[PDB]
């Protein structure tokens, strides 16, 4: 297994036995990455534990893994975990069962159900600021993601399912508590031999008390509907006429977590980064005063209007991309571009290295919003810059996301400016888990206009 890559003529880093270069983790996914980028070029190998991983940063050859040669050859992420039910979950599922399930939920996101759901996610923005307005009145120091999760789980539940839970209301929310607690990796891609054992033993990556909980929530959504416009909660209850109720159950807990936990994440970094940038901020809110005289509430066509709020979302993708690298895994081997890939090696694009690549950006570590503009929409490479992946297997949710984000974005600024304090960590570090987040909270200040 470990000679495949000195076999194949692709450098990387030396592996250890069994282990592969699992240690280079130390300092985390991004660093690595970089430094496997500066050291070894355009391609490079390297094992997870005995999982072969090619690393590539060639636009042409990413845009054949993510597109031309998804359903043939690259459809299929890495297998993930032990994880019971869950198995049936989009992200998870593979070939024919994946198509399926793509071509079901797809669309749940149109360009008219989005501007339909504008409607019901402009009451919560409403609540939001309220909640914030309090906050301010005090000058206590705001944990946006608690603010910021809260407004989410709202919005993701009642577009989804046509119910309001009352997270921005209720401070002991179940669904946010339990959402966050689904969240060892390290024991098992060292010995991932390991995964099929722990079927028999069902045990899970998150607790029982959680599934539970969600599996019971949503069966009894599903039930209420039973005893109305066609959400993401009837399109698989329309199906049922081929989806199975754990099925149903397994998509919604990925809707229900990304919907709650990717907005909030970016909308935090956001805010970090427009109190960090005050000009940039101050600019933000010109553009959206301008759209919205008089504090005018956002439609669907006046968010398409702002050119500068796109510019500011997209920046904070590019140094904040919340996957950090894209995956598939080679099911055949193939050879593209001039070099050939066998089978069961896991194609890797290192997306946080190239959204921070200087052959790409000018000043890549930055916040340089302006590198978005219409002026320079094109020095910027679709196969470099991927926040939400590509082709045929990116995040489905794409458009939910942007948009969610960005009306919660012209409410809030509609209404404060945002400022750091004592509290504010600055310059921002990163966790070094395996999940893109702050090694502290974003707390920042926040008043009113
Ligand atoms: C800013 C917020 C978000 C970001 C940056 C983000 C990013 C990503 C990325 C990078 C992927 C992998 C795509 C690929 O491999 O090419 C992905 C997949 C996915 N995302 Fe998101 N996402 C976000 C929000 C959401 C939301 C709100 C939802 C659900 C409503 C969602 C649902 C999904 C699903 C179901 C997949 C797997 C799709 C499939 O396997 O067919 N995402 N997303
Ligand atoms: C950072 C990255 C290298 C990885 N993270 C994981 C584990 N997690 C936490 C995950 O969400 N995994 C995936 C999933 O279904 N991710 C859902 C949600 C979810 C997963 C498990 C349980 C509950 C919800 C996330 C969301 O759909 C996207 N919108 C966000 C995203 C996509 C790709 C990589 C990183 C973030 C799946 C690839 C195992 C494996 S690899």
């Amino acid at each position: 297994s470990h000679g495949l890559f000195k076999k194949l003529g692709i450098p990387g880093p030396t592996p250890l036995p069994f282990l592969g270069n699992i240690l280079s983790y130390h300092k985390g996914f991004c660093m690595f990455d970089m430094e496997c980028h500066k050291k070894y070029g355009k391609v490079w190998g390297f094992y997870d534990g005995q999982q072969p991983v090619l690393a590539i940063t060639d636009p042409d050859m990413i845009k054949t893994v993510l597109v031309k040669e998804c359903y043939s050859v690259f459809t299929n992420r890495r297998p993930f975990g032990p994880v019971g039910f869950m198995k049936s979950a989009i992200s998870i599922a593979e070939d024919e069962e994946w198509k399926r399930l793509r071509s079901l939920l797809s669309p749940t996101f149109t360009s008219g159900k989005l501007k339909e759901m504008v409607p019901i996610i402009a009451q919560y923005g409403d609540v939001l600021v309220r909640n914030l307005r309090r906050e301010a009145e005090t000058g206590k120091p705001v944990t946006l993601k608690d603010v910021f999760g809260a407004y989410s789980m709202d919005v993701i539940t009642s577009t989804s399912f046509g119910v309001n839970i009352d997270s921005l209301n209720n401070p002991q929310d179940p669904f946010v508590e339990n959402t966050k607690k689904l969240l060892f990796f390290l024991s098992i891609t060292v010995f991932p031999f390991l995964i099929p054992i722990l079927e028999v033993l069902n045990i899970c990556v998150f607790p029982r008390e959680v599934t539970n909980f969600l599996r019971k929530s949503v069966k009894r959504m599903k039930e209420s509907r039973l005893e109305h416009r066609v959400d993401f909660l009837q399109l698989m209850i329309d199906s049922q006429n081929a989806l199975s109720d754990l099925e149903l159950v397994a998509q919604s807990i990925i809707f229900i977590f990304a919907g709650y936990e990717t907005t909030s994440s970016v909308l935090s970094f956001i805010m970090y980064e427009l109190a960090t940038h005050p000009d940039v901020q101050q600019k933000l809110q010109e553009e959206i005063d301008a759209v919205l005289p008089n504090k005018a509430p956002p439609t669907y066509d006046t968010v398409l209007q702002m050119e500068y709020l796109d510019m500011v979302v997209n920046e904070t993708l590019r140094l904040f991309p919340i996957a950090m690298r894209l995956e598939r895994v080679c099911k055949k081997d193939v050879e593209i571009n001039g070099m050939f890939i066998p089978k069961g090696v896991v194609v890797m694009i290192p997306s946080y290295a190239l959204h921070r690549d200087p052959k790409y950006w000018t000043e890549p570590e930055k916040f340089l919003p302006e590198r978005f503009s219409k002026k320079n929409k094109d020095n910027i490479d679709p196969y470099i810059y991927t926040p939400f992946g590509s082709g045929p297997r990116n995040c489905i949710g794409m458009r939910f996301a942007l948009m969610n984000m960005k009306l919660a974005l012209i409410r809030v600024l509609q209404n404060f400016s945002f400022k750091p304090c004592k509290e504010t960590q600055i310059p921002l570090k990163l966790s070094l888990g395996g999940l893109l987040q702050p090694e502290k909270p974003v707390v920042l200040k926040v008043e009113s206009r």
